[PDB]
């Protein structure tokens, strides 16, 4: 019915906003990004920092992680995005070609392409191998918030502030669909479901919503929180109840039933926006991050 999401570990170590945290598909590793331009990992179950993996020359807005858990990549203000072996923290590429800040990345399931996108309003398609940029679209008219390859790898989600989400097929790099055609207000989040039938999508209008990308049609709509300035991740948690899990401006982490879209919990202890949450794969765990007043991660567990 309810979980009961308790406060177990607080991750101090970042110097400015921490930007995103994500857990390594293998469970044992939680990374953070942030805007001192340093990538952190630390150990998923007991918040024991691990190493600081170093190099790019600005801020990271995002990082993610490979389907088995070996490698990052990050996105910079620098204007490049990095992979990086995370057993020796060395950068093994780094991959230029946006004219802006890169802002969003994430791999593919086969874990053979990054997408990434960037203030310059592109959507890229590179190489993880190597490196090269195979695909640029020309995704949107302002800033892209998000990008997201569906369970199969074919599709691509992408959203922006020109108001839009579209998905594109990965082969060709042509538009499957435009989901969201308004120019108002900015879409700041998208990603699929595991199953990849939904998309969840959040507009700074303080609403989050669940559409089926197949009919076009918006299932669920879920309020209450606090999103009018920030792209601010959001998830299906899966391992317990069907959740959805997202950060908030007022501070606080946000739960929700999927299915009856009733808040089902809130979770107070940060200082600052929480600008990004992360579920764990196997475990009733949620990782949240805030700004800069606040600069710390926290580990919070539940029985259900
Ligand atoms: C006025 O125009 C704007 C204002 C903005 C506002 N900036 C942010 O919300 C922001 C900044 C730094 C971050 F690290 C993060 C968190 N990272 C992340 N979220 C989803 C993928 N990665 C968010 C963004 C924008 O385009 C994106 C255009």
């Amino acid at each position: 019915v309810k979980p009961n999401y308790a406060l177990k570990f607080t991750l101090a170590g970042h110097t400015k906003a921490v930007s995103s945290v994500k857990f390594s598909p293998n469970g044992e590793w939680l990374a953070s990004s942030s805007a001192d331009k340093l990538i952190k990992i630390w150990g998923a179950y007991d918040g024991k920092f691990e190493k600081t993996i170093s190099g790019h020359k600005l801020g990271i807005s995002d990082v993610a992680w490979s389907s088995d858990s070996n490698l990052l990549v990050s996105a910079s203000d620098d204007k490049t995005l990095k992979i990086w072996d995370v057993s020796s923290g060395k950068c093994l590429k780094t991959l230029k070609g946006h004219s802006n800040y890169v802002f969003c990345c994430n791999f593919n399931p086969q874990s053979n392409l990054i997408v990434s996108g960037s203030f310059d309003e592109s959507v890229r398609i590179w190489d993880v191998k190597t490196g090269k940029c195979l695909k640029t679209l020309p995704a949107h008219s302002d800033p892209v918030s998000a990008v997201h390859f569906n369970r199969d790898g074919s599709l691509i989600v992408s959203s922006s502030y020109d108001g839009l989400c579209r998905i594109w097929d990965t082969a060709s790099g042509q538009c499957l669909k435009t989901l969201i055609d308004d120019d108002n207000p900015p879409v700041s989040f998208v990603k699929f479901s595991p199953n990849g039938k939904y998309i969840l999508a959040a507009t700074l209008d303080n609403t989050l919503k669940l559409w089926d990308y197949s009919k076009g049609k918006c299932l669920k709509t879920y309020t209450g929180h606090k999103n009018e300035k920030y792209c601010i991740f959001a998830n299906f948690s899966v391992t317990g109840g069907k959740w959805i899990v997202s950060g908030s401006e007022d501070n606080l982490v946000y739960i929700w039933n999927l299915q009856t879209k009733e808040i089902v919990q809130k979770l107070q202890g940060h200082t600052d926006v929480v600008i990004s949450t992360a579920c764990h794969p196997t475990e009733n765990i949620i990782a949240s991050a805030a700004l800069e007043n606040d600069k710390t991660i926290k580990l919070w567990k539940s029985d259900c």
